[PDB]
Protein backbone atom coordinates (compact mmCIF):
# COMPACT_ATOMS: atom_id res chain seq x y z
CA UNK A 1 0.00 0.00 0.00
CA UNK A 2 2.73 2.38 1.11
CA UNK A 3 5.00 1.62 -1.86
CA UNK A 4 2.41 2.27 -4.58
CA UNK A 5 1.24 5.40 -2.75
CA UNK A 6 4.84 6.66 -2.68
CA UNK A 7 4.92 6.00 -6.43
CA UNK A 8 1.79 8.13 -6.93
CA UNK A 9 3.28 10.95 -4.87
CA UNK A 10 6.40 10.40 -6.96
CA UNK A 11 4.51 11.14 -10.17
CA UNK A 12 2.34 14.03 -8.92
CA UNK A 13 5.32 16.36 -8.36
CA UNK A 14 6.76 18.79 -10.90
CA UNK A 15 10.31 20.13 -11.35
CA UNK A 16 10.20 23.10 -8.95
CA UNK A 17 8.87 20.74 -6.26
CA UNK A 18 11.80 18.38 -6.82
CA UNK A 19 14.27 21.26 -6.56
CA UNK A 20 12.68 22.38 -3.28
CA UNK A 21 12.70 18.85 -1.84
CA UNK A 22 16.31 18.32 -2.93
CA UNK A 23 17.20 21.48 -1.01
CA UNK A 24 15.19 20.63 2.13
CA UNK A 25 17.00 17.26 2.34
CA UNK A 26 20.53 18.71 2.51
CA UNK A 27 20.74 17.92 6.24
CA UNK A 28 21.01 14.20 5.38
CA UNK A 29 22.15 13.96 1.74
CA UNK A 30 25.12 16.30 1.13
CA UNK A 31 25.36 18.59 -1.87
CA UNK A 32 27.83 16.07 -3.29
CA UNK A 33 25.22 13.28 -3.60
CA UNK A 34 22.41 15.33 -5.20
CA UNK A 35 23.44 15.26 -8.86
CA UNK A 36 22.44 11.54 -9.02
CA UNK A 37 18.83 12.46 -8.16
CA UNK A 38 17.06 13.51 -11.37
CA UNK A 39 13.42 12.67 -10.52
CA UNK A 40 11.38 12.50 -7.33
CA UNK A 41 11.27 8.70 -7.18
CA UNK A 42 15.08 8.44 -7.07
CA UNK A 43 14.94 10.92 -4.19
CA UNK A 44 12.46 8.61 -2.46
CA UNK A 45 14.82 5.66 -2.90
CA UNK A 46 17.78 7.66 -1.58
CA UNK A 47 15.68 8.78 1.41
CA UNK A 48 14.58 5.25 2.30
CA UNK A 49 18.22 4.19 1.82
CA UNK A 50 19.09 6.00 5.08
CA UNK A 51 15.92 4.66 6.74
CA UNK A 52 14.57 8.21 7.01
CA UNK A 53 11.42 7.11 5.16
CA UNK A 54 9.56 3.83 5.73
CA UNK A 55 6.00 2.58 6.00
CA UNK A 56 4.71 3.94 9.34
CA UNK A 57 7.70 6.36 9.25
CA UNK A 58 6.30 9.31 7.30
CA UNK A 59 7.30 12.18 9.61
CA UNK A 60 9.90 13.49 7.17
CA UNK A 61 7.65 13.09 4.12
CA UNK A 62 4.83 14.99 5.85
CA UNK A 63 7.23 17.76 6.90
CA UNK A 64 8.75 18.00 3.40
CA UNK A 65 5.40 18.27 1.64
CA UNK A 66 4.07 20.82 4.13
CA UNK A 67 7.16 23.03 3.70
CA UNK A 68 6.80 23.12 -0.11
CA UNK A 69 3.08 23.74 0.47
CA UNK A 70 1.76 20.73 -1.47
CA UNK A 71 -1.14 20.35 0.93
CA UNK A 72 -3.31 18.75 -1.77
CA UNK A 73 -0.99 15.73 -1.81
CA UNK A 74 -0.94 15.66 2.01
CA UNK A 75 -4.74 15.40 2.01
CA UNK A 76 -5.20 13.21 -1.08
CA UNK A 77 -2.52 10.62 -0.31
CA UNK A 78 -1.46 11.13 3.33
CA UNK A 79 -4.82 12.14 4.91
CA UNK A 80 -3.04 15.00 6.70
CA UNK A 81 -4.27 18.57 7.10
CA UNK A 82 -2.40 21.86 7.34
CA UNK A 83 -3.28 22.58 10.97
CA UNK A 84 -2.27 19.07 12.06
CA UNK A 85 1.18 19.54 10.54
CA UNK A 86 1.54 23.01 12.07
CA UNK A 87 0.68 21.53 15.47
CA UNK A 88 3.24 18.78 14.83
CA UNK A 89 6.09 21.10 13.80
CA UNK A 90 5.51 23.85 16.39
CA UNK A 91 6.30 21.43 19.21
CA UNK A 92 10.08 21.82 19.69
CA UNK A 93 12.39 19.31 18.04
CA UNK A 94 9.67 17.45 16.14
CA UNK A 95 10.71 19.49 13.11
CA UNK A 96 13.44 17.45 11.43
CA UNK A 97 14.65 20.04 8.89
CA UNK A 98 17.18 22.48 10.32
CA UNK A 99 16.13 26.09 10.90
CA UNK A 100 18.94 27.10 8.53
CA UNK A 101 17.49 25.25 5.53
CA UNK A 102 13.90 26.32 6.27
CA UNK A 103 15.11 29.92 6.56
CA UNK A 104 16.77 29.69 3.14
CA UNK A 105 13.72 28.10 1.50
CA UNK A 106 11.37 30.72 2.92
CA UNK A 107 13.70 33.46 1.67
CA UNK A 108 13.39 31.76 -1.72
CA UNK A 109 9.57 31.65 -1.62
CA UNK A 110 9.34 35.34 -0.67
CA UNK A 111 11.53 36.49 -3.59
CA UNK A 112 10.05 37.56 -6.92
CA UNK A 113 11.84 37.42 -10.28
CA UNK A 114 12.98 41.06 -10.17
CA UNK A 115 14.18 40.65 -6.59
CA UNK A 116 16.09 37.57 -7.76
CA UNK A 117 17.85 39.65 -10.42
CA UNK A 118 18.70 42.11 -7.65
CA UNK A 119 20.19 39.23 -5.64
CA UNK A 120 22.32 38.04 -8.56
CA UNK A 121 23.60 41.58 -9.10
CA UNK A 122 24.41 42.21 -5.44
CA UNK A 123 26.00 38.78 -5.00
CA UNK A 124 28.22 39.41 -8.00
CA UNK A 125 29.11 42.69 -6.28
CA UNK A 126 30.12 41.02 -3.02
CA UNK A 127 31.94 38.14 -4.74
CA UNK A 128 33.85 40.51 -7.02
CA UNK A 129 35.54 41.87 -3.89
CA UNK A 130 37.04 38.89 -2.09
CA UNK A 131 40.09 40.06 -0.12
CA UNK A 132 42.74 37.59 0.97
CA UNK A 133 45.21 39.68 2.95
CA UNK A 134 48.97 40.04 2.48
CA UNK A 135 50.13 37.93 5.46
CA UNK A 136 48.93 34.59 4.10
CA UNK A 137 51.78 32.56 2.62
CA UNK A 138 51.37 30.22 -0.34
CA UNK A 139 50.69 27.02 1.61
CA UNK A 140 47.87 28.81 3.42
CA UNK A 141 46.53 29.93 0.03
CA UNK A 142 46.47 26.31 -1.17
CA UNK A 143 44.64 25.38 2.05
CA UNK A 144 42.07 28.10 1.38
CA UNK A 145 41.72 26.84 -2.21
CA UNK A 146 40.96 23.37 -0.88
CA UNK A 147 38.55 25.01 1.59
CA UNK A 148 36.63 26.94 -1.10
CA UNK A 149 36.95 23.71 -3.17
CA UNK A 150 38.80 24.97 -6.24
CA UNK A 151 41.91 22.81 -5.72
CA UNK A 152 42.11 19.12 -4.89
CA UNK A 153 43.87 15.87 -5.70
CA UNK A 154 41.64 15.73 -8.77
CA UNK A 155 40.97 19.45 -9.37
CA UNK A 156 44.17 20.95 -10.79
CA UNK A 157 42.17 23.05 -13.27
CA UNK A 158 42.45 26.45 -11.60
CA UNK A 159 45.93 25.75 -10.21
CA UNK A 160 47.19 25.17 -13.75
CA UNK A 161 45.19 28.23 -14.84
CA UNK A 162 47.14 30.53 -12.49
CA UNK A 163 50.54 28.85 -12.69
CA UNK A 164 50.37 29.01 -16.49
CA UNK A 165 50.24 32.80 -16.20
CA UNK A 166 52.93 32.96 -13.51
CA UNK A 167 55.68 30.73 -14.91
CA UNK A 168 55.63 27.53 -16.94
CA UNK A 169 58.04 25.52 -14.74
CA UNK A 170 55.38 25.28 -12.03
CA UNK A 171 52.98 23.89 -14.64
CA UNK A 172 55.76 21.42 -15.50
CA UNK A 173 55.74 20.20 -11.89
CA UNK A 174 51.94 19.86 -11.88
CA UNK A 175 51.95 17.95 -15.18
CA UNK A 176 54.53 15.59 -13.69
CA UNK A 177 52.20 15.02 -10.73
CA UNK A 178 48.98 14.36 -12.63
CA UNK A 179 50.71 12.37 -15.37
CA UNK A 180 52.34 10.06 -12.81
CA UNK A 181 49.02 9.55 -10.97
CA UNK B 1 68.41 10.85 25.11
CA UNK B 2 65.90 10.38 22.28
CA UNK B 3 63.58 12.88 23.98
CA UNK B 4 66.45 15.31 24.61
CA UNK B 5 67.62 15.06 21.00
CA UNK B 6 64.08 15.53 19.69
CA UNK B 7 63.84 18.59 21.93
CA UNK B 8 67.05 20.04 20.48
CA UNK B 9 65.87 19.47 16.91
CA UNK B 10 62.53 20.86 18.09
CA UNK B 11 64.07 24.18 19.07
CA UNK B 12 66.50 24.45 16.14
CA UNK B 13 63.65 25.04 13.66
CA UNK B 14 62.23 28.46 12.79
CA UNK B 15 58.77 29.63 11.70
CA UNK B 16 58.98 29.01 7.94
CA UNK B 17 60.16 25.47 8.72
CA UNK B 18 57.23 24.87 11.06
CA UNK B 19 54.80 26.08 8.39
CA UNK B 20 56.39 23.78 5.81
CA UNK B 21 56.41 20.70 8.07
CA UNK B 22 52.84 21.42 9.18
CA UNK B 23 51.86 21.35 5.50
CA UNK B 24 53.81 18.17 4.71
CA UNK B 25 51.99 16.44 7.60
CA UNK B 26 48.49 17.09 6.20
CA UNK B 27 48.22 13.47 5.03
CA UNK B 28 47.66 12.35 8.64
CA UNK B 29 46.73 15.37 10.80
CA UNK B 30 43.72 17.31 9.42
CA UNK B 31 43.63 21.07 8.99
CA UNK B 32 41.43 21.40 12.09
CA UNK B 33 43.93 19.96 14.60
CA UNK B 34 46.80 22.23 13.52
CA UNK B 35 45.70 25.46 15.22
CA UNK B 36 46.40 23.75 18.60
CA UNK B 37 49.93 23.08 17.31
CA UNK B 38 51.85 26.34 17.84
CA UNK B 39 55.49 25.21 17.99
CA UNK B 40 57.61 22.52 16.37
CA UNK B 41 58.01 20.42 19.52
CA UNK B 42 54.22 20.23 19.82
CA UNK B 43 54.23 19.04 16.21
CA UNK B 44 56.66 16.29 17.27
CA UNK B 45 54.28 15.32 20.08
CA UNK B 46 51.34 15.18 17.65
CA UNK B 47 53.45 13.07 15.27
CA UNK B 48 54.33 10.55 17.98
CA UNK B 49 50.65 10.61 18.99
CA UNK B 50 49.73 8.79 15.76
CA UNK B 51 52.82 6.51 16.00
CA UNK B 52 54.25 7.69 12.68
CA UNK B 53 57.30 8.79 14.70
CA UNK B 54 58.91 6.50 17.28
CA UNK B 55 62.32 5.65 18.60
CA UNK B 56 63.74 3.45 15.80
CA UNK B 57 60.95 4.78 13.48
CA UNK B 58 62.32 8.01 12.00
CA UNK B 59 61.30 7.48 8.35
CA UNK B 60 58.79 10.32 8.42
CA UNK B 61 61.02 12.61 10.49
CA UNK B 62 63.97 12.11 8.13
CA UNK B 63 61.66 12.55 5.13
CA UNK B 64 60.20 15.74 6.62
CA UNK B 65 63.63 17.27 7.21
CA UNK B 66 64.87 16.31 3.74
CA UNK B 67 61.83 17.81 1.99
CA UNK B 68 62.21 21.22 3.65
CA UNK B 69 65.94 21.00 2.89
CA UNK B 70 67.10 21.10 6.52
CA UNK B 71 70.05 18.87 5.68
CA UNK B 72 72.18 20.56 8.36
CA UNK B 73 69.87 19.13 11.03
CA UNK B 74 69.75 15.74 9.28
CA UNK B 75 73.54 15.50 9.41
CA UNK B 76 74.13 17.30 12.72
CA UNK B 77 71.56 15.41 14.80
CA UNK B 78 70.40 12.42 12.71
CA UNK B 79 73.75 11.47 11.11
CA UNK B 80 71.97 11.13 7.75
CA UNK B 81 73.15 12.48 4.39
CA UNK B 82 71.30 14.02 1.47
CA UNK B 83 72.11 11.31 -1.07
CA UNK B 84 71.15 8.51 1.33
CA UNK B 85 67.73 10.11 1.81
CA UNK B 86 67.36 10.57 -1.95
CA UNK B 87 67.99 6.85 -2.37
CA UNK B 88 65.50 6.24 0.45
CA UNK B 89 62.64 8.22 -1.08
CA UNK B 90 63.39 7.10 -4.65
CA UNK B 91 62.73 3.51 -3.56
CA UNK B 92 58.99 3.22 -4.28
CA UNK B 93 56.45 3.84 -1.53
CA UNK B 94 59.05 4.49 1.15
CA UNK B 95 58.22 8.16 0.74
CA UNK B 96 55.29 8.52 3.13
CA UNK B 97 54.01 11.93 1.95
CA UNK B 98 51.57 11.75 -0.96
CA UNK B 99 52.65 13.06 -4.35
CA UNK B 100 49.91 15.70 -4.09
CA UNK B 101 51.24 17.34 -0.91
CA UNK B 102 54.88 17.12 -2.04
CA UNK B 103 53.87 18.64 -5.39
CA UNK B 104 52.27 21.58 -3.60
CA UNK B 105 55.30 22.07 -1.34
CA UNK B 106 57.75 22.14 -4.24
CA UNK B 107 55.51 24.60 -6.08
CA UNK B 108 55.84 26.67 -2.90
CA UNK B 109 59.63 26.33 -2.79
CA UNK B 110 60.06 27.46 -6.40
CA UNK B 111 58.05 30.70 -5.96
CA UNK B 112 59.56 34.09 -5.08
CA UNK B 113 57.69 36.96 -3.38
CA UNK B 114 56.78 38.82 -6.60
CA UNK B 115 55.53 35.60 -8.21
CA UNK B 116 53.38 35.10 -5.10
CA UNK B 117 51.93 38.58 -5.70
CA UNK B 118 51.01 37.40 -9.19
CA UNK B 119 49.41 34.28 -7.67
CA UNK B 120 47.25 36.33 -5.29
CA UNK B 121 46.18 38.65 -8.12
CA UNK B 122 45.30 35.86 -10.55
CA UNK B 123 43.44 33.86 -7.89
CA UNK B 124 41.35 36.92 -6.98
CA UNK B 125 40.63 37.12 -10.72
CA UNK B 126 39.38 33.52 -10.85
CA UNK B 127 37.19 33.88 -7.75
CA UNK B 128 35.61 37.05 -9.13
CA UNK B 129 34.44 34.90 -12.03
CA UNK B 130 30.74 35.02 -11.22
CA UNK B 131 29.04 32.28 -13.27
CA UNK B 132 25.48 32.90 -11.97
CA UNK B 133 23.79 32.26 -15.31
CA UNK B 134 20.18 33.13 -16.02
CA UNK B 135 18.80 29.63 -15.31
CA UNK B 136 19.95 29.28 -11.68
CA UNK B 137 17.19 29.84 -9.16
CA UNK B 138 17.82 31.22 -5.69
CA UNK B 139 18.40 27.90 -3.91
CA UNK B 140 21.14 26.99 -6.38
CA UNK B 141 22.65 30.42 -5.72
CA UNK B 142 22.66 29.60 -2.01
CA UNK B 143 24.47 26.35 -2.83
CA UNK B 144 27.21 28.19 -4.73
CA UNK B 145 27.41 30.71 -1.87
CA UNK B 146 28.08 27.78 0.44
CA UNK B 147 30.62 26.52 -2.12
CA UNK B 148 32.66 29.75 -2.26
CA UNK B 149 32.22 29.61 1.51
CA UNK B 150 30.47 32.97 1.84
CA UNK B 151 27.26 31.51 3.31
CA UNK B 152 27.02 28.92 6.07
CA UNK B 153 25.25 27.82 9.22
CA UNK B 154 27.14 30.51 11.13
CA UNK B 155 28.19 32.95 8.37
CA UNK B 156 25.12 35.05 7.54
CA UNK B 157 27.00 38.33 7.00
CA UNK B 158 26.83 38.55 3.21
CA UNK B 159 23.31 37.09 2.98
CA UNK B 160 21.96 39.77 5.31
CA UNK B 161 24.06 42.36 3.48
CA UNK B 162 22.32 41.63 0.16
CA UNK B 163 18.84 41.04 1.59
CA UNK B 164 19.08 44.42 3.32
CA UNK B 165 19.41 46.01 -0.12
CA UNK B 166 16.62 43.96 -1.68
CA UNK B 167 13.78 44.23 0.83
CA UNK B 168 13.68 44.28 4.64
CA UNK B 169 11.24 41.37 5.05
CA UNK B 170 14.05 39.03 4.01
CA UNK B 171 16.33 40.54 6.66
CA UNK B 172 13.49 39.97 9.13
CA UNK B 173 13.55 36.28 8.18
CA UNK B 174 17.30 36.00 8.73
CA UNK B 175 17.26 37.86 12.05
CA UNK B 176 14.40 35.63 13.22
CA UNK B 177 16.57 32.62 12.35
CA UNK B 178 19.78 33.70 14.07
CA UNK B 179 18.09 35.09 17.20
CA UNK B 180 16.28 31.75 17.61
CA UNK B 181 19.64 29.93 17.80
Amino acid sequence: DFSRNLYDIGEQLDSEDLASLKFLSLDYIPQRKQEPIKDALMLFQRLQEKRMLEESNLSFLKELLFRINRLDLLITYLNTRKEEMERELQTPGRAQISAYRVMLYQISEEVSRSELRSFKALLQEEISKCKLDDDMNLLDIFIEMEKRVILGEGKLDILKRVCAQINKSLLKIINDYEEFS
